[PDB]
């Protein structure tokens, strides 16, 4: 399943994760975020146990946004071993995200 994370637990849950983490930076007012949400849901089921999926609401988490220069949403950062290993700005199809995830497995 998808997890909601925030300024407080980001380090432990994302940077210290023992598997790849896809982090979806979103906000309630962003239409396209709502468009990719069911996609993020589909992927989390397909990759249960292999990849971790997280959401950060940028309206409540300025520090985490700033720390990665998030200025537009949606933005999807893929992390592995504490490092950002891919970055997608803008809504994208399931297949576009699957491809980037697959590259890092």
């Amino acid at each position: 399943s998808v997890i909601e994370i925030n300024d407080e637990n980001f380090e432990e849950e994302v940077l210290k994760s023992d598997k790849p983490v896809l982090v979806d930076f979103w906000a309630p007012w962003c239409g396209p975020c709502r468009m990719i949400a069911p996609i993020i849901e589909e992927l989390a089921e397909e990759y249960e146990g292999k990849v971790k999926f997280a959401k950060v609401n940028v309206d409540e988490n300025p520090e985490t946004a700033a720390k990665y220069g998030i200025m537009s949403i949606p933005t999807l950062l893929l992390f592995k071993n504490g490092e950002v290993v891919d970055k997608l700005v803008g809504a994208r199809p399931k297949e576009a995200l699957k491809e980037r995830i697959e590259k890092h497995l």
